[PDB]
């Protein structure tokens, strides 16, 4: 059967989920029947047609009354800050893609359930009470039909976990620390202005700006064997999109650059195909823009010194994650 | 006979006013006795000490109880959204520098007067009910002792008016059109996201972005002879500070590049000294960063074809305006 | 029936000509049989596959011996700084697209003729002795079979001429001055370093940088009725591609914003279709990236104040010009 | 008793050495008596007066005949491609600061000695035949009076060595891998164009760009106990100046964040004072611009998991190195 989906929060994440669905030729048996956003529907349609990072949408978008029509599909448009008031039950909603950032716990995301939706996928790290945290390609097999509110982790965790899973299986990971060299986001600023975080209060276009991230530590939610073994932080730099996971870890046994690369090449050609890619060309970050993979491992950067191993992976922090939201939607509704 | 001033709204404008006052070695007979802002005082002190565009403040800033100490001066720190409740009368406030953007009409800014302040200067274009709109160096002579709420115009108007006045006096301006090539501001965005204006919704770091400007029409408030004679627009480009007025106008008689430049050089050396500067060096925009002048005419860029004249002037859209706020404060208190 | 073309200089202009030829489905009866460049063929093939400004080439590129194979077409790769030594006669070359910038006079470009080529098109303004200067869509009808070395003008002139010709025909242009807000190019620098021009010696990523340009003054070569009537200069700003022509001119009779826009709308739908486009949407510069038109008139920016008229047009300064090089190749070989 | 120095190559490195000498109040007993450069002396003086990254020189620069006058000091200006022909002996030159990049071996740099100079310091990694490689503050004690050609290492090595030496002494470094997040340089490009390295051929303003660095292996030249223990690479990102060393290493034993930070705090307060700094404030990269230290350790970024340690240090990749060139000059002439 066809999964009826709605997108709560038509910001960048929600817009890129919708665009990912149409730009892969709706390969998932999914129908987006509604979007909720406080912005003017004409403005959101315009930002769907044109994007700086991801170019022009290769389709048609029009506004007709209470609907945005995308390639002939009429999508109901809503504007209500309180999700519990949305008519999910009347629309027969199967899955709410919760992309606002304000409803990341199971209790808060349950407002969608109160409105009549069957399930919720949070496009972000969830509270400790969520039923599951999923990196598709790594641990979607843990999903069950009884799960009603899950987290899709973060963009960074979806890049790191496919990288570390095969390495732990074949080599063993004692402990690891990560730096993600990360594009700036809209939580940052153009010129210095008041901000809850004194570093993010500084111009993102002119500086490297450290900031905390739990993505490395969150790999333990997806790979329990690595609980407490990984940590790290991020350095925001002046690029608009595409980021880099830089993981240094102590292997449990002696290895080489070639063996490390061979493990990830086999994973990219096998169990993790189309989720993890294997790259040997001399590419730069923009070459991975609009790439739907979760983790684009760069074998040219691999370094080994003793037991310390350094592996790096490019990821489009918007496009890979938005595509994974669709994969996880299908897996959740297929769970028994 | 020292003017006791307070800053309402310690954003970038309010911070740059305070920094301008202390960096020129408190050259005005002004004492900043209080700041009102809803933000954490420690955060605002940090952003006073460090700025990307304007560098490190060459002084000391500390927070001690209810005061921010700048070079040893205790400045009361307040946080009250209703100006009528502020203790301006108890603090003997002469002038409120209104820098929040929420009290730009005389009706709204009068709340400061109810609180005990004598006068208010709005750091932006004012409503139609303001007693005056002032570009210092051009029309501060219109101020009278009875004026209680005035506008300091905008940064763009403070660059255009000193540029066009001497040319109008000696040549005559029949009509004119201008483009303001302008640095991005915090009203813009890092990557495409909802905005009231569909063009400002687009990444400011990657595109030239057209936007409206009222400077051309607002010059008529400061120079009534030019009412309705000027029009134009602005283009935001990926620079953090410093902007450019590019004015094309039809003169009332034929002229030459040499005469046009000579007129502005005389004004820069005379009546408009320290407000309008005359530049002949091969400079670029960043060379005018942290320049306190309102209008830096670039004689190297002048073009003339018969009556058609093209003149260009660089201006630090933050620092020039901030210094002019201090000049206008003294002029208002000296008005008879 | 097929025009045999070679590209001398496989820098950005030459590469974008080749990419334009293949991305339009090779719609012109043109075969690129050789490219000459001093760079390594593997390097030039890599830069054909991947570009920052224009994305990934939607085709295949490989290196096989002395050939670069593009979508199965074997293209001879040469590396000789002296074009007169190139085997144009042996390869039956009809037209050399001269894109190095070193052979812009008819005498110098004649080196290709000595090598056996029939004709040369310079991808830049030519010396005074070139047989013609062409803005395709405007004056390609002046080409004759006897012309052997021509200029395709510049990207800026190809944007300006389609904009100003309809206006001169219907309104009349007395005189005009223009600014081109222009993306930086590889003649500029990342951080201050020695340069023949002291303004271009300054970081292009941080400043607006004035620079000379002859595009407006040279328009008389393409539209002799406007000889001597136009001039201007450029402001380089921190964008990687796409620029804006900003023309202010005195019309010979009274007009209005609506009449000015109507003139250009008729031209865009008629004589100048697909060369000049007519835009009314609230777009920004990146929206015109990879747009093959010569001149994208922005009707939303038009201003009129008395007899002074301001019209503006976006242009992809690389892609429009590269596509026009192909159009002019066909027109030159079709000339009677 | 005053060391007479000349600068061979007045590019950015030579300019910043001169500016460092004058902007610290000539704190070294050094007089710059000549500079050799093939560029126009007026252009080089202009770029000394104005810089985008480092602002305006706080002094006087004029050109008078064959001399450039800096704060009243007449500096002979020479232009000779053959250093053996330079009048170093006639000028009594003690130390040649070799900053051209063309004389990085002792064999090549000896041409200055043939010209009459006593010693040469290469402002870059040297060939295997150089008498020493110096990171000032770490191993300048290895210098001997008999040394005639030495290397000052690189900016990255001058940041890494002060960071890792105290950690090795007190904690022990078994092995380490580093990433240096590095500002772009003038070896990179604004938009994709030919380069000997296929990654530096890509726009430096739009991408994170991996590149090789010898700093990790070159630390073994200054700290022989660490020979072969460190490896890594660099990521160029879109900032104009200031870079970051991000070192992950396996310690010889389990440790904690507090112990790691304490070791570096003691070093910054002791033997490595003014070379290594200790920072606890929430700063970003631009806050370290124009900072003369070799290594600005950021205690806020430290991470520890068992034996695995991650430490980060900011460094002005231009200004720190330029000041170290002066320190190493004095040490070389004081060596016994
Ligand atoms: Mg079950
Ligand atoms: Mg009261
Ligand atoms: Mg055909
Ligand atoms: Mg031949
Ligand atoms: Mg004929
Ligand atoms: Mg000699």
């Amino acid at each position: 059967m066809t999964i009826r989906v709605v997108i709560n929060g038509y910001g960048r994440i929600g817009r890129n989920i919708l665009r990912a669905h149409y730009e892969n030729g709706k390969k998932h048996d999914i129908e987006i029947v509604a979007i909720n956003d406080l912005g003017d529907p004409k403005t959101n349609a315009h930002l769907t047609r044109f994007d700086t990072a991801h170019g022009k949408f290769p389709g048609t978008v029009t506004v007709d009354g209470d609907y945005m029509v995308v390639n002939g599909d009429k999508i109901r448009v809503l504007a209500n800050r309180n999700p519990a008031e949305l008519p999910w039950g009347e629309l027969g909603v199967d899955v709410v893609l919760e992309c606002t950032g304000f409803f990341t716990s199971k209790e808060k995301a349950g407002a969608h359930l109160k409105g009549g939706a069957k399930k919720v996928i949070i496009s972000a790290p969830g509270g400790k009470d969520v039923d599951a945290t999923i990196v598709f390609g790594v641990n979607q097999n843990v999903l069950k039909a009884e799960h009603t509110v899950i987290s899709n982790a973060s963009c960074t965790t979806n890049c790191l976990a496919p990288l570390v899973k095969p390495l732990h299986d074949k080599l063993g990971v004692e402990t690891g620390l990560m730096t993600t060299v990360h594009a700036y986001t809209n939580d940052q600023v153009l010129t210095d202005v008041y901000h809850e975080d004194l570093r993010r209060a500084r111009s993102a276009t002119m500086s490297m700006i450290p900031t905390k991230t739990g993505a490395a530590a969150a790999v333990g939610l997806v790979l329990p064997e690595l609980n407490g073994k990984l940590d790290g932080f991020a350095i925001r730099v002046p690029t608009i999109n595409v980021s880099l996971v830089d993981l240094s870890f102590v292997a449990k046994r002696d290895t080489t650059v070639e063996e490390v690369n061979s493990i990830l090449q086999a994973a990219a050609e096998g169990e993790l195909k189309d989720i993890l890619t294997y790259n040997t060309e001399p590419l730069v970050s923009i070459d991975f823009n609009h790439n739907p993979a979760s983790s684009n491992f760069d074998a040219t950067l691999t370094k080994v010194s003793g037991k310390l191993v350094k592996v790096s992976s490019w990821y489009d922090n918007e496009w890979g994650f938005s595509n994974r939201m669709l994969d996880t939607t299908v897996a959740l509704m297929s769970a028994k």
